[PDB]
């Protein structure tokens, strides 16, 4: 499949059909009970959405009863527009580019961050499959492209940091993909509680049943030391912190 056009919009690479609708995305109309799931690409968006659906129903069979990406257009705006409330919305936007209605209405946002080395590997494969995304080049090229943030939705570093800095003054639950992998029950309960559910010592277990390090096989040691030196320079407010 031939690849589609990708261009800078407000400082980040995006699919050109996204770019073509920027003022529509920006002017997105949120509702107070909207729940937004925000992640860098391949940082757990689908997984988090499933857990959230399940949280909202608790019962696994009535869940086939509702997904739109604010920014996307093959559009996320249209599917959002015609969805009943409470809506579950998705985005890969960096925090400073979030449609302002989402903050004016004080909607609950769940951000999920993933360690950048596994995220780089996943995003590399994603770009290999997805026509709407730029050609990733070889792995060795891609490593440098990602390190520089020359990918859709911008630098991973800017992304996670911007969202982390936001959590103080905006209604954001900041989760780590690795924590969800290690201690799901603990994370599902945090998520439940953020969303307003006082759930059960045993409803958790149903969702826990029903719903890291791999990057080491892909990075050379040289790539790794270069990555870490770069990271140390970009990431200087070390309350923010990842398991690798």
């Amino acid at each position: 499949t031939k690849r589609l056009s990708v261009n800078y919009v407000k400082g980040i690479l995006q699919p050109t059909d996204t770019c073509d609708i920027w003022d529509k995305i920006w002017n997105f109309q949120a509702k107070p009970d909207d729940l937004l799931i925000s992640t860098y690409p391949k940082a757990g968006t689908t997984w988090t959405q499933e857990i959230v659906e399940l949280i909202q129903n608790e019962g696994d069979v009535e869940k086939s009863k509702r997904f739109p990406f604010l920014e996307m257009k093959i559009s996320g705006l249209e599917q959002a527009h015609a969805m009943p409330s409470p809506r579950i919305l998705k985005t890969h936007l960096p925090f400073h580019l979030l449609p302002p209605s989402l903050l004016e209405k004080n909607c609950k946002i769940i951000y999920v961050a993933r360690n950048p080395k596994d995220n780089m590997v996943s995003y590399y494969h994603f770009q290999r499959m997805n026509k709407a995304l730029p050609a990733p080049g070889t792995w060795e090229e891609y490593f440098e492209t990602f390190l520089a943030g020359k990918v859709c939705w911008g630098s991973w570093h800017e992304h996670v940091k911007g969202w982390w800095e936001a959590k103080d003054k905006h209604r954001i639950l900041y989760l780590f993909y690795e924590d969800m992998k290690k201690n799901p029950k603990h994370e599902i309960q945090k998520l439940a509680e953020f969303i307003g559910k006082k759930l059960d010592d045993k409803v958790l277990d149903k969702i826990v049943h029903y719903t890291v390090g791999d990057w080491k096989k892909h990075f050379t040691v040289a790539q790794n030391e270069r990555f870490d030196e770069d990271y140390k320079k970009k990431m200087t407010d070390t309350r923010l912190t990842f398991h690798f």
